[PDB]
This record gives C-alpha cells, structure tokens and sequence, in this order.
C-alpha cells in the first residue's frame, strides 16, 4: 500500500521567487486555513498505510497538501502566486476524485475551497 515520496519542497534547479502576493499567500490564506475546524486532514500528505487506502495513490497522481505548501512558500520554492494556488486546487480536486460527493472528507474539502477562494478574491498589488 506504498506511500511515494512526498512531493519536493525544494529544488536547486528551479528559480526561487519572493513577492507581496506569495508572503500573503504563507501569512494570511494558508496560516488561516490551517486553523479551521476541517483543516486537519490536508495538513500533512495523505499516509496510505496509516490510514488503510492501499490505492489513494492508485488513483492520485499529483498529490498535494497544505504541509508541503507551506514549506513550498516558506522556501521560497514558487515563482509566483498562480503557481502556488494550483497547488492549492490541486489538494482541493484530488479531494473530489478520490472521494464521492457528500462524503464527509469531501463536505471539509468543499468548505476549506470556499474559504480560500473568499481569501484570495483579492490579494495584494506588486
Ligand atoms: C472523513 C475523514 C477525514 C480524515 C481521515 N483521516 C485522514 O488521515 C485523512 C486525511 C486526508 C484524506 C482522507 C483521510 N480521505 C479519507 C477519508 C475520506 C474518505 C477517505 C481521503 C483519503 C482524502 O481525500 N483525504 C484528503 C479519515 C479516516 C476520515
């Protein structure tokens, strides 16, 4: 029931980036999301041995979540904010795909999406 490695949360090859809108992105809409009552299952790489989903990575091939996006932006590792809020839908959409509409990990997901979408309907100027 192999967990791959997490994804990488820093690469020497790739240009690292610090902009107004990325700091945001760390101090505001990840540091508050990261508090809500629904956060806690996005907080860390989903482990299929722990918690018994032999084919979670069967059927996700980009995994993402808000541990490895906080290191990301506390590295420096993006180049700009889009990039950083694919991340962020990409932990949301894996979520749905994995999951079934109605499911409870999927009511938290849908709830966590709209926070951060109400978050980053305005971000900061450069
Ligand atoms: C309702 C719920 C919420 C959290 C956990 N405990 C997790 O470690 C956990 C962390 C992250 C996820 C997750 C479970 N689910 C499980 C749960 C939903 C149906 C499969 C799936 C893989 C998913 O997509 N994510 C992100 C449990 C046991 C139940």
């Amino acid at each position: 029931s192999m967990n791959p490695p997490p994804p990488e949360t820093s690469n020497p090859n790739k240009p690292k980036r610090q902009t107004n809108q990325l700091q945001y992105l760390l101090r505001v809409v990840l540091k508050t999301l990261w508090k809500h009552q629904f956060a806690w299952p996005f907080q860390q790489p989903v482990d299929a041995v722990k918690l018994n989903l032999p084919d979670y990575y069967k059927i996700i091939k980009t995994p993402m979540d808000m541990g490895t996006i906080k290191k990301r932006l506390e590295n420096n590792y993006y180049w700009n904010a889009q990039e950083c809020i694919q991340d962020f839908n990409t932990m949301f959409t894996n979520c749905y795909i994995y999951n079934k509409p109605g499911d409870d990990i999927v009511l938290m997901a849908e709830a966590l999406e709209k926070l951060f979408l109400q978050k980053i309907n305005e971000l900061p100027t450069e």
